């Protein structure tokens, strides 16, 4: 068997792998990389996302989310503070203020333990999950916004059709942005491009190893367990490096800088922090082998894990038994 440490690999496709997207991720595991539950891509030099960044500062984050911790520093959860908007401007300036500011620091290795050492003590400003792409659209491979959609897949797979959509979200970070240990909805695969700015240092535990890490959570935080049987769901649970080695847990990490490309596989949990301001872009996808895992996926019932309309029709065709009460829940 191929990567059986489950080391997160990376690649670097020429610019004739890099003309189709679905081949070079049957390849990546081919060798191996879905055994880590993440992996990065460097695209070849002759490729862009985009001509600048130049005339970005006009974009709306319509309400910023400011990240306030609760608990220790390696075992934390942060709730989300809606904010007054303000334009991608106003974000960076902010970003770059005293408050805000990364710290002096030696390299990534001291940031790392700033970031585990005092996260808890502050509380940074994130635009998440806002609709759109950064992607020029003459950019005609790799462009998160032209992928195949997860619809179409589940069409081709399992010759249903389906109602919904799926397009890209972008996220605006600062110093000690955080995202918290979750997979994907749908155990999906992600795609994630940092266009600008300051890196992502990202945190992967293998998919075979999932369930070590919610049991260690279901441990952790044992009121958000009883409350509900998916609470990572929620995603707001935060676990240090050194609590992970202390209890055992199998994982990996990797710093992403810009013009970086990481994928997240079906059922790999992952968690992280940004560097200083940047700018990232993210899409679900979903291949053959997503299948198995999305009917397989756990569900949040308790009412607290939001839902796009789209996850509805995934729930109704491959799980129908939970969509009763799946649907209650959201509803
Ligand atoms: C950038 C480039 C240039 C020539 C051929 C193909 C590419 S690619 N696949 O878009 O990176
Ligand atoms: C609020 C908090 C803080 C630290 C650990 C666990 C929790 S929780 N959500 O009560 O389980
Ligand atoms: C538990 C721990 C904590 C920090 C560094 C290393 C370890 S260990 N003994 O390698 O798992
Ligand atoms: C023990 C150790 C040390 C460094 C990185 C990761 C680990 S772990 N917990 O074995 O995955
Ligand atoms: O970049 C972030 O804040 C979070 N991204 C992801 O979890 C992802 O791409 O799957
Ligand atoms: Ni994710
Ligand atoms: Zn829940």
């Amino acid at each position: 068997a191929q990567n059986p440490n489950c080391n997160i690999m990376i690649f670097h496709p020429t610019k004739e792998e890099f003309n189709d997207f679905d081949k070079y991720i049957a390849y990546m595991e081919s060798q191996g990389a879905h055994r880590a539950g993440l992996a990065k891509i460097i695209p070849p030099k002759e490729w862009k996302a985009r001509e600048t960044y130049d005339n970005i500062s006009e974009i709306l984050i319509a309400t910023p989310l400011q990240q306030v911790a609760s608990g220790r520093a390696g075992v934390f959860t942060q709730y989300h503070k809606k904010k007054k908007a303000m334009t991608v401007g106003e974000y960076r300036h902010l970003a770059n203020s005293k408050k805000y500011q990364t710290p002096p620091h030696q390299n990534f290795e001291d940031l790392e333990r700033k970031y585990w050492k005092n996260r808890i003590y502050n509380s940074p400003i994130y635009g998440a999950d806002i609709s759109g792409s950064l992607f020029d659209e003459n950019t005609k491979q790799w462009n998160l916004g032209h992928l195949g959609t997860i619809q179409d897949l589940l069409e081709k797979e399992c010759g249903v059709v389906i109602e919904g959509v799926n397009t890209p979200y972008l996220y605006f970070g600062m110093w000690k942005t955080t995202f918290a240990w979750h997979t994907e909805d749908m155990d999906l695969y992600s795609i994630n491009y940092l266009h600008l700015g300051e890196p992502k240092t990202w945190y992967v535990v293998p998919p075979e190893h999932g369930q070590r890490l919610e049991r260690l959570a279901r441990e952790l935080f044992p009121g958000s367990s009883r409350g509900c049987g998916a609470f990572l769901r929620h995603k707001v649970a935060l676990i240090s490096p050194t609590v992970l080695k202390e209890n055992g847990i199998p994982f990996n990490r990797i710093t992403q800088e810009a013009g970086e490309f990481m994928v997240t596989f079906p059922y790999g949990y992952h968690a992280g922090f940004n560097h200083g301001f940047n700018c990232a872009e993210a899409i679900n996808f979903a291949t053959p082998r997503w299948i198995d895992y999305g009917k397989m996926a756990s569900q949040c019932s308790c009412g607290e894990a939001r839902v796009t309309f789209s996850m509805d029709a995934f729930v109704r065709i491959l799980q129908p038994e939970r969509y009763d009460l799946w649907k209650r829940g959201q509803d």
